[PDB]
């Protein structure tokens, strides 16, 4: 069981060990590193924001485990309602912005068999389009 566990605190670590590489990548409080695509251009308010995007999420087993655009349905979340790094980030993501996320375990729920939405010891990748904040505000 630990033998697939640890397995992905190798194979995640090392993947973000190397994307370091891409340009912009700029950690944050809560200790989130990304790429840059689009920041800017919208206006939008504090964690308390409420804005809809469309994401496609992959664990770094090489598989999607959940896709909001595939679906057909769009994402409808506030920055406020997800785990602390991705709070932190999406505090600070401006309506109309394109960043793309990388938060490894140590920074969500943890390494630990506590793993939530990103699998234990496992480091994921998040592809965040916004378009607007409640409507464009």
């Amino acid at each position: 069981f630990n033998k697939k566990a640890d397995e992905n605190k190798v194979k995640g670590e090392a993947f973000l060990t190397e994307n370091k590489n891409k340009p912009g990548v700029v950690v944050l409080p809560s200790g989130l590193q990304y790429k840059v695509i689009n920041s800017g251009n919208g206006v939008k308010p504090g964690k308390s924001d409420t804005v809809t995007v469309e994401y496609t999420g992959r664990l770094i087993d090489g598989t999607v485990f959940d896709s909001t655009e595939k679906t057909g349905k769009p994402a409808t979340f506030q920055v406020s309602q997800v785990i602390p790094g991705w709070t932190e980030a999406l505090q600070l993501m401006p309506a109309g912005s394109t960043w793309e996320i990388y938060v490894p375990s140590g920074l969500a729920y943890g390494p630990r068999s506590v793993g939530g939405p990103i699998g234990p010891n496992e480091t994921l990748i998040f592809k965040i389009h916004l378009i607007s904040v409640k409507k464009s505000s």
